[PDB]
């Protein structure tokens, strides 16, 4: 059952999504804007940092609540849902790995109505699916770590006030040689590259980062040296459920437009909703959205429960929800016919946005591998 | 949350399925046997009539409990799960439509450890998907109804002690002209036709029934004249969730055999579980089984709650669970390679059994129409 | 076997596609440009009007040749292939329906290296899949027809020198009440609406047309009054094969980028081409492209032969080729991972372009209906 | 273009398939009979050994002709088509690898109207997809090879007069250590195991073979020692096109029954052919059959031409044709509703038969690997 606080938060999110976020979505994509209005509004409503612990002035809502929020935002603006995914994802390594000292030092600035942003920087040109191939190095030198390397596809990378950077402290130790570091905006040696032009989720920032003899305090390390890969893998287990929730939302939003169109669009003397093939298309789309929603909610509940099964169910939810978003948005454009292909009608943007969900937070090939390995090697 | 009585019932069902039902499945299919051992065992354990109300000496365990039982039996023997589907389905019209007098007269004989069987007779050669095209007639004549017609594909039809027969009392009134009647075994004019040879679910009885001037007491009518189509439609809404549960079970049983085979079968110097394409196949199969399971459990809970949404969610569950059973069993035979095609290894039977789930309780074309209509014309 | 003239034309097209069309494709989409360079180049090389008869100063290459050209152009720029589809489609009603007088009067201006454009205007806001619902009217008044109505989604509509307009001359006669007319650019009463902003094929012009008491010479009618629907249906049978060829090309071009990426992209210590799931993805993509190509070539050959089977095989080719373009481009973006979602790498544009092929020249729901009707009611 | 001799052969095959083979198919499956009538009839009509060279008293009709024959037989009886696949497959290693002396000695007995049978024995319990893992050994001892080992799933193994046996002459040399041998029926040490009970293609013989100190003349070796794996791989490239052709036939036969049923079956007051979803199902089934047919014919033509591309196109044809047979037969049973599940109506047998085409001649996972490797490593 949902708590009264969860129900109040979700009623507020649904209201904000409908009244404020949905009317802004077309322009956000058309002009490739960072959702500054949404970011500031969310900060004021206490929606920007839902997983920030109560100890650091946060709402500490849990994974299920954020999954429900993401579905609501994904329904109207995938890019606005991405802001919340990147924001929570950027602080999870600190919340789950940081010492009490590091947590107080860096989480406090995100308290209450703070508008400060986070980012997670793991991916590199040489390390996408193969994260162990990352080349960024962190070398201890007195009271500092000297970081040299690069990162790419970093959501909110160039605007984040706090970035969690993964780097090898010992390349010879492989999966036991990566460490995680808090890197602040304004650190000398932190260089911003290009903001890449994407097919979809255009109302976002996706940055290249360069570290050129970047010195960070030795006390900025998250956990012990060599525990970074485990910290990253734990963070990915959670963010895959966020991706799943956003994909369920995208699929639902596209389905809602398709359904309304079948009721209003008249061909062959009646609304197209009267045609059996249109009914079958809508039946298949809705069934896949509901199945993806149930898998996602189960995975989110398991994460909140600290259940080991969360890895398997989150991997299933991510694969199915994103494949469903791709298939449903492709069919929603189809249901609208020619009008579906027009930018003014939104479903084409939802289709472009959907494609990213199959790729980021780990591709659906990697998530099928994670699922298969969990099933065959329990 | 599951009650302690539900948990005890399910632990017992899982034990019986593994120890008693699974070792009998190969012979049940090979020799096309009625599962008499299972029927008698279920009666003794109070598993034969789970939906029989407490008022008539029943366990009244509800739809969710029966869905969980059907998934457990479907895992090892689809034909044994069909015995429970047919048994419950045959008494639902009486439980939900019969007068207090009719219910006492006919439901009492199913109390406790009774081994008496039921059947539902609606389908005819001229009326499958188009149930309104049924030709069986019931004519009031004094204190009796004289029934003339035929039925086909009637599960347990030739062995049922009580048969619910649907017949037109007024052919001109269509959906308002059908009535439902209790017909007992041994009634003069009740004639048995052939027991049809099927592709799968061979451990069952599928009967043709003929009614030749068959006189039934006027007090054997279920509800008022003309309410039979609504009674039938209500029964099918529930029956579709039972089909879904059996299909989830079939899919799970096939998946279990496939998983065990990947772990034991060595090719290219290692178990085939180490091959990425095999991991992807298993990932896809498990994800579809879990999604079908969640949809089915939701539909079952909605039916128990008496929620109007149960029609939509049951229709989605039936379509997806049966398509998943067909897809998963086809892939489980694939995972076993040549051994998968051999009768001794069970998965080929599961594949044959799975195909029926897409057809009976209404085809997946009819269920997609029901889903689409519920979504587009709420 | 291909004629020596066909082989020379195709070698030239392949050269032009690689050297001239492919380097222009990114900018054509980015800046939504009409492919003026391509149009002028094609006119000089005799590629703009391949189906123009030799009698009117044309190359009269036939359907198979144009299908092969469209696959070659579709591989590098779907929008440039669309220019040739719209160009041929706009003159087919005149070639196949026009009197010798009308053909001389209007086809002569397209002779040799002419750069003049055609368009076909059938679709309206009220008439997409249901073409019989078109509202445009043509009323005979002395030596003129007065045309009143509107058209939408007209490829090259606002730039065409000659437009074939379909309109009712007798609304009470339905399929026997539509007529086709030659409408010239500069005719008083011809009004241009908006050029719609689309998801893909952005290097094109898609116009709204309005006819406000538009007077056309009575001698501009194509064939007899009431034969317009048959003329339109014959034109659609051919243009569906052109759509199929363009879709085969799009799918091939996306596959080529994906294949090259698997060979160059190293993850897990080797190019990703060494990973079995990547090999399976590429196997499935290539198989679907080849099957679509063989169906399309068969349909094109049947059209050239004047074979009645061309309707069935063209409908199959259109459905499969466009579904294949959608599925293959979606998977090509997947194979490139994050880089696949970036505008600089082309496959995302190919994915956006692919979606239109499932919708225009009749949706894949209409083409499945055409196929099904031809199979079940021969 | 088809030769007049090919057209005469195919008209004869179509006549025989309709008049003689189709009426026998139900009983052949029901009673698991070897198609002795068909074998004897084919021998008399010169259809049993189509690839036997003219030099050894054969028709030498080529791969395309046999592919067309297999599609015709697959349409009515997959098991009868399997007899021709096994027969040709069993002599291909000798035709393509045997010395002139060995070819005269063993191929002559198959001349004209001979009813003698062949078999190919490569697969073993330890070696299915991984053929290099085969354990059968051949040890040179004077003028003989002493063979020890076992084989399983050998089509016509227990009834073949000539068996091509693959065995290691040098286990340490892997792919360069296998040799191929002619083994005659009646050789001491040749032991027959069980004839395995299968899901489908029941009108066949699937044998276990044991070689217990089995002495064969040293002159019975096919080619040089160690060339056996190349000989086997070459045979499989051809055998995969035969599987594809049989699968196209199975799919077509199931489609034909489905089409006829839609025309005859009345529901909702009209034949079910009038329902749009039924038209879509038939459209999809026919499109996949035609695409599979075109791929198969292309692959067969390339094999006859001795073109290197035959490996790639044969692998694509095998995968798509067999997946299409599985999908189309599953949907043909669906189109017949309850009647589709009944043994008397044939489509259920076609569905059971179709599943084997995805497994034998190499699984569809192995064929996707072969396709992907050929595309990515040309
Ligand atoms: C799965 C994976 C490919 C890694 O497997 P390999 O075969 O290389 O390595 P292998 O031999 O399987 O494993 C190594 C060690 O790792 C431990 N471990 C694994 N999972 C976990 C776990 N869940 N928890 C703890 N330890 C784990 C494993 O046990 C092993 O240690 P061991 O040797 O046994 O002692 C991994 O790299 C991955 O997942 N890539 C997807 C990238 C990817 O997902 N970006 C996402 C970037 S962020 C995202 O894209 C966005 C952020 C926010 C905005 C939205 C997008
Ligand atoms: C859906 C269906 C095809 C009927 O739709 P049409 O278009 O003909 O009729 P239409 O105009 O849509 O409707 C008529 C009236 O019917 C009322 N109603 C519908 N659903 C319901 C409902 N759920 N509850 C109450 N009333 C309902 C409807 O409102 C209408 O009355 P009205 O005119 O409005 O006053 C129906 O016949 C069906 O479903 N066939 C599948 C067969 C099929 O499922 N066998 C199963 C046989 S049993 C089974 O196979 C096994 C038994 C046990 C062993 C396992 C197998
Ligand atoms: C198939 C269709 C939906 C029409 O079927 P209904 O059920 O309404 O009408 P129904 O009762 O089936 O039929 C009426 C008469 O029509 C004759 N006929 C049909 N096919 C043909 C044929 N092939 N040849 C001659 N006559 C035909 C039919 O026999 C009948 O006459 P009858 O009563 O028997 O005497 C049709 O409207 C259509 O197809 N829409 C797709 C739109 C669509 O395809 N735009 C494309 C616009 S152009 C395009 O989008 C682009 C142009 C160039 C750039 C690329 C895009
Ligand atoms: C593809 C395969 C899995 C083999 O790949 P691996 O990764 O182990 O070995 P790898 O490293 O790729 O290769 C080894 C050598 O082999 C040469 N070669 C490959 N293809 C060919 C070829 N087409 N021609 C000549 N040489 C070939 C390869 O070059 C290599 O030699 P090299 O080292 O380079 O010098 C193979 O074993 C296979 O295919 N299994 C399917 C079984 C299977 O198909 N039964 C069918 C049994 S029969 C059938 O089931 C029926 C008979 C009649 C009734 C119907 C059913
Ligand atoms: C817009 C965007 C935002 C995202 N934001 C973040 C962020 O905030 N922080 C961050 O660190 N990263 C981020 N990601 C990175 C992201 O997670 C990846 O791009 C993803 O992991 C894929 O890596 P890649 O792009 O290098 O593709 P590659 O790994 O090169 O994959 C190419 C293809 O090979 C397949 N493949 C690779 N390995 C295997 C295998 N072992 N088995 C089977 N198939 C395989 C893949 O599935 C894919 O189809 C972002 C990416 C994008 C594009
Ligand atoms: C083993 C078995 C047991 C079952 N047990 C019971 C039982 O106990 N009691 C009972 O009364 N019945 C029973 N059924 C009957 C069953 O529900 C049906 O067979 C089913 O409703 C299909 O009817 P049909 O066989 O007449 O097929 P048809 O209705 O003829 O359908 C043929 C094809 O047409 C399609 N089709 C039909 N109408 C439409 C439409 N409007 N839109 C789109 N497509 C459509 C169908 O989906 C199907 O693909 C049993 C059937 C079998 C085979
Ligand atoms: C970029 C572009 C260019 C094209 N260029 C040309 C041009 O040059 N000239 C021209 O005249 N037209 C052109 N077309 C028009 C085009 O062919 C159509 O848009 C198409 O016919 C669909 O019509 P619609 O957009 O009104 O969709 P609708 O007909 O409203 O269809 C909406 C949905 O309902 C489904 N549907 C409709 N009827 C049925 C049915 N009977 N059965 C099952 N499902 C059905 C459709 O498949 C679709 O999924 C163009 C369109 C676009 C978008
Ligand atoms: C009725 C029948 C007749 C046939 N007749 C002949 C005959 O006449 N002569 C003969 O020699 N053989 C014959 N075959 C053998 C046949 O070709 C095989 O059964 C087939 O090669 C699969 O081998 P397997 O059964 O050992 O399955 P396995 O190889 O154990 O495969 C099990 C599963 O693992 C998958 N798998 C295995 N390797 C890989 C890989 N590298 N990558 C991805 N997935 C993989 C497979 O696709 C399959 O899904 C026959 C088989 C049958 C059942």
């Amino acid at each position: 059952h949902l708590t009264e606080e969860q129900k109040l938060t979700l009623d507020m999110v649904r209201d904000v999504a409908t009244r404020e976020i949905a009317p802004r979505a077309l322009e956000l994509d058309e002009k490739s804007l960072f959702p500054e209005y949404a970011r500031d509004l969310f900060a004021k409503l206490g929606l920007l940092n839902p997983l920030l612990p109560a100890a650091y002035g946060g709402t500490e809502m849990g994974v299920l609540t954020l999954a429900l929020i993401l579905e609501e935002l994904g329904r109207v603006c995938a890019s606005t849902a991405l802001l919340l995914i990147a924001q929570t994802d950027g602080m999870l390594p600190i919340i789950h790995g940081g010492s009490p000292e590091l947590k107080e030092r860096y989480l406090r600035r995100f308290a209450g109505e703070s508008t400060l942003l986070t980012a997670l920087a793991a991916t590199e040109p040489a390390a996408g699916s193969d994260l162990l191939a990352m080349k960024t190095r962190a070398v201890r030198q007195g009271d500092k770590y000297v970081i040299n390397g690069q990162k790419c596809f970093i959501t909110n990378g160039s605007v984040a006030d706090v970035i969690v950077v993964y780097a090898y402290t010992d390349p010879e130790k492989g999966s036991k040689g990566i460490s995680a570091f808090v890197v602040e905006k304004g650190t000398p040696g932190l260089v911003y590259g290009r903001n890449e032009s994407k097919m979809g989720m255009r109302g976002s920032i996706n940055s290249e980062l360069f570290f050129e003899n970047m010195e960070v305090p030795a006390e900025n390390i998250i956990g012990a040296e060599g525990t970074g890969f485990a910290n990253l893998m734990q963070t990915l287990s959670t963010n895959r459920v966020f991706c799943a929730a956003q994909a369920v939302g995208i699929a639902q939003g596209a389905l809602d437009i398709a359904v309304r169109h079948t009721q209003d669009r008249v061909q062959f003397g009646k609304p197209i909703a009267h045609l059996a093939p249109v009914q079958f298309m809508v039946a298949d789309m809705a069934t896949a959205v509901e199945a993806s929603r149930l898998l996602t909610r189960k995975a989110a509940e398991l994460l909140d429960d600290g259940d080991k099964k969360a890895v398997l169910y989150g991997s299933m939810a991510k694969t199915m929800a994103s494949d469903t978003a791709m298939r449903v948005t492709t069919d929603a454009v189809q249901v609208l016919g020619g009008s579906g292909y027009m930018k003014e009608n939104g479903v084409e943007r939802m289709m472009r946005d959907a494609k990213l969900t199959q790729i980021y937070t780990g591709t659906n090939q990697i998530t099928r591998m994670v699922t298969g390995r969990a099933l065959l090697f329990p």
